[PDB]
């Protein structure tokens, strides 16, 4: 695609995202960041078969259904390809879902790998609300 720095920013905002449980807004710009790079269309197959799907690279084996990954779940009742829909509503509620599990934004590799326990408000800079 892909979509912009303040674009997207705005995009998770009003769509209820920017404090959820405690993540400031800019942990999920952060995120988006390298787990896709800001690309919705972004596509990752791991090594168990699963697929990694979207701009915050959401697994098929629980949250997503594909049809090619045996004995998974779709945990967010949602086939994985509306996730790479320029719309966010989609990918966000999912999320959403991942960090309330018990677990929270460590359920991102690359979020905990290369935004946690870091100056993350850089990320959402000059930006309009």
């Amino acid at each position: 695609k892909v979509f912009g720095r303040c674009e997207l920013a705005a995009a998770m905002k009003r769509h209820g995202l920017d404090n959820y449980r405690g993540y400031s807004l800019g942990n999920w710009v952060c995120a988006a960041k390298f787990e896709s790079n800001f690309n919705t269309q972004a596509t990752n197959r791991n090594t168990d078969g699963s697929t990694d799907y979207g701009i915050l690279q959401i697994n098929s084996r629980w949250w997503c259904n594909d049809g090619r990954t045996p004995g998974s779940r779709n945990l967010c009742n949602i086939p994985c390809s509306a996730l790479l829909s320029s719309d966010i509503t989609a990918s966000v509620n999912c999320a959403k879902k991942i960090v309330s599990d018990g677990n929270g934004m460590n359920a991102w590799v690359a979020w905990r790998n290369r935004c946690k326990g870091t100056d993350v408000q850089a990320w959402i800079r000059g930006c309009r609300l």
